[PDB]
């Protein structure tokens, strides 16, 4: 009955989070909400780099907002990691959101190089609707 | 047809001088279907299971230089009544370039009518708030 | 019930010395709609998709002349060929650096989280593990748990 939607990480399509799906359709990589309602939304990423660079890496991992009214990257579930022998560091974003049909939301992370796919299927976004 | 359940996804204040102040009248914040914020916390409408989620994002130019201690806890006051539901620690420094240190709490709880939640970190002046999305506190019903 | 999903979130036990003793039967810890904690480990009641957690603390004052190792891991076990598998696992080495006596020594702390979305079957086992309880923190309440969210 409820609108909802797990998506995971491809692991062959590497140096890119591209979300793969198996009601809630997946459009360029992007959730779309089917009805207005409440909807939780949650994602985690998981980084793994060979030692620390020399030059500081930031990770972030977000998850933003396109509105059907006023057609915006908004920013709902956003957090950034400073990792810096090999590091592993996951980040997990959740949370409920009043949605309108037609919103577009996006899982996205800026150093697809440092997507971990050794233990993808656990590099994950979705919606369910309550 | 809305979802009658108890939801609500409150954020923080980036005007908030050493404490953490939580935010629903904003943009993508949520009180719905009973749920309150007074005296800085989330009072649940009816008893029932709950998701319970925080989460504070932390930002320190370089490593200046101690114990810096950081904390995160979502506690839980009775109807009657603290009690600590999840709480995180975390050391940013190893040392003495700016560091990032997101806390991200949640887990279900059964939870009685007239409860009040508290999302509190030990050091506000370490919070940071440049960008939305990255200090929150809600609860779903289940 | 208000629902009918089987979840649970369990706490580590303070007073069991040298181990890490999941507990349901205190306040704010829940087993609901299925779930069993049947020696030290998560029964789930119903095939489907699960959300699994686990928070572990570590604490150690000061660095030694040693390197450490902490291990934290959730496995699976299945009825079904008794098939035992891996799902999380985590490795910190909370030491990189010796502290030599003639320095004082500085506390760490390791806070280790794992957590993913699994394909479970009814009558799986899992369990939360690690391998130094004797470093494991209880200064304070909610840092050590373990559960499972269906969807
Ligand atoms: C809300 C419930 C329960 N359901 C549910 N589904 C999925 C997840 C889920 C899956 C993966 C992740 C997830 C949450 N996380 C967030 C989190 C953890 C603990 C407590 N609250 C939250 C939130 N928000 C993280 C990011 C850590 C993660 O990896 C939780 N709950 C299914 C719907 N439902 C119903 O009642 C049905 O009507």
């Amino acid at each position: 009955d409820k609108p909802v939607a797990h998506v995971v990480a491809n692991p062959q399509a590497e140096g890119q989070l591209q979300w793969l799906n198996r009601g809630v359709e997946l459009r360029d990589n992007q959730l779309v909400v089917p009805s207005e309602g409440l909807y939780l939304i949650y994602s985690q990423v998981l980084f793994k780099g060979q030692g620390c660079p020399s030059t500081h890496v930031l990770l972030t991992h977000t998850i933003s907002r396109i509105a059907v009214s006023y057609q915006t990257k908004v920013n709902l579930l956003s957090a950034i990691k400073s990792p810096c022998k090999p590091w592993y560091e996951p980040i997990y974003l959740g949370g409920v959101f009043q949605l309108e049909k037609g919103d577009r939301l996006s899982a996205e992370i800026n150093r697809p190089d440092y997507l971990d796919f050794a233990e993808s299927g656990q590099v994950y976004f979705g919606i369910i609707a309550l």
